[PDB]
C-alpha cells in the first residue's frame, strides 16, 4: 500500500518536491465570472478563484456569482462544493446556495478569527433566541442545538425559505481546532471527525453535495475531500494498492484550482488514508 511510498517520500525528505510538481502539472482553466468587476467585492482572496466551469451558480438573475466550486468525482461516486468561508455581504448567497444545491451537511473546517484576523463572517446563529433572516435571499437561519466537543462542535439548524415557506435541517459540522495552512496533528482526531461527518448521512448521494470550507476553501478543504475520496474508492474496491493520491488530487484540482495549501497537509492527507484504510478494511 501508498504506506511504502510515504516511509519513501518522508525518508528522502522529498515532500516539498513531490508537492511542487502536483502543482507544476495541475489544471489551469479560466476564471472569467470571478474577474468580473461586479464580484470584486465576493471574493476573499484575489489570488483564489472558482474556474468558470466547475462555479456553482445561484439561481438569481441578478448575479449568480458565489466562489464556490462543484468537485465531482466521478469514479468515487461522490461530490463537494468547496467555498472561502463566506463575507459580511455574501452569507445570504451561502445560504442561498445550501438552499438550492439541496445540500444537508455543512463542513467548517476554520474558526471565525484566526492570527488575530477575521478569516470568516459568522453566517450562523449562536443563540437559538437569536435567528438570523438574510433579507436579500429571503431564507431564516435557526440553531436548533449544538453540542460541542474538544476539538470539534457538531451544530443542528433550521434553514427555512420565507418564499416557500420549506424547512430542512442542515447540520454544521465544525472542525475548531485546526491551525490555519496548518495540519492537525494526529490523523485520529481528523478521522473521527471525517466519520462523525460520514455517519450522519450528509455525505450520502440521497443529498445534494455537502458544502466544504474554511477561509479559501483549498487547504483544509482539499484535505478532507482528499482523504475522504481516498478513502471512498479504497472501500469500493477494497484495495487499499488501487488508490494513487496525487492522481486523486489531480482530479480534484481539474474543479478548483490549489487544493491542499502546503506540502505537509498533502504529507497529513497520505497518513490519515493510510491510517483510515485500517477501519475500512475491516479493522472496525
Amino acid at each position: 500500500e501508498m504506506e511504502k511510498e510515504f516511509e519513501q517520500i518522508d525518508k528522502s525528505g522529498s515532500w516539498a518536491a513531490i508537492y511542487q510538481d502536483i502543482r507544476h502539472e495541475a489544471s489551469d482553466f479560466p476564471c472569467r465570472v470571478a474577474k468580473l468587476p461586479k464580484n470584486k467585492n465576493r471574493n476573499r482572496y484575489r489570488d483564489v478563484s472558482p474556474f468558470d466551469h466547475s462555479r456553482i451558480k445561484l439561481h438569481q438573475e441578478d448575479n449568480d456569482y458565489i466562489n464556490a466550486s462543484l468537485i465531482k468525482m466521478e469514479e468515487a461516486q461522490r461530490s463537494y462544493i468547496l467555498t472561502q468561508g463566506p463575507l459580511p455581504n455574501t452569507c445570504g448567497h451561502f445560504w442561498e446556495m445550501v438552499w438550492e444545491q439541496k445540500s444537508r451537511g455543512v463542513v467548517m473546517l476554520n474558526r471565525v478569527m484566526e492570527k488575530g484576523s477575521l478569516k470568516c463572517a459568522q453566517y450562523w446563529p449562536q443563540k437559538e433566541e437569536k435567528e438570523m433572516i438574510f433579507e436579500d435571499t429571503n431564507l431564516k437561519l435557526t440553531l436548533i442545538s449544538e453540542d460541542i466537543k474538544s476539538y470539534y462542535t457538531v451544530r443542528q439548524l433550521e434553514l427555512e425559505n420565507l418564499t416557500t415557506q420549506e424547512t430542512r435541517e442542515i447540520l454544521h459540522f465544525h472542525y475548531t481546532t485546526w491551525p490555519d495552512f496548518g495540519v492537525p496533528e494526529s490523523p485520529a482526531s481528523f478521522l473521527n471527525f471525517l466519520f462523525k461527518v460520514r455517519e450522519s448521512g450528509s455525505l450520502s448521494p440521497e443529498h445534494g453535495p455537502v458544502v466544504v470550507h474554511c477561509s479559501a476553501g483549498i487547504g483544509r478543504s482539499g484535505t478532507f475531500c482528499l482523504a475522504d475520496t481516498c478513502l471512498l474508492l479504497m472501500d469500493k474496491r477494497k484495495d487499499p494498492s488501487s488508490v494513487d493520491i496525487k492522481k486523486v488530487l489531480l482530479d480534484m484540482r481539474k474543479f478548483r484550482m490549489g487544493l491542499i495549501a502546503t506540502a505537509e497537509q498533502l504529507r497529513f492527507s497520505y497518513l490519515a488514508v493510510i491510517e483510515g484504510a485500517k477501519f475500512i478494511m475491516g479493522d472496525s
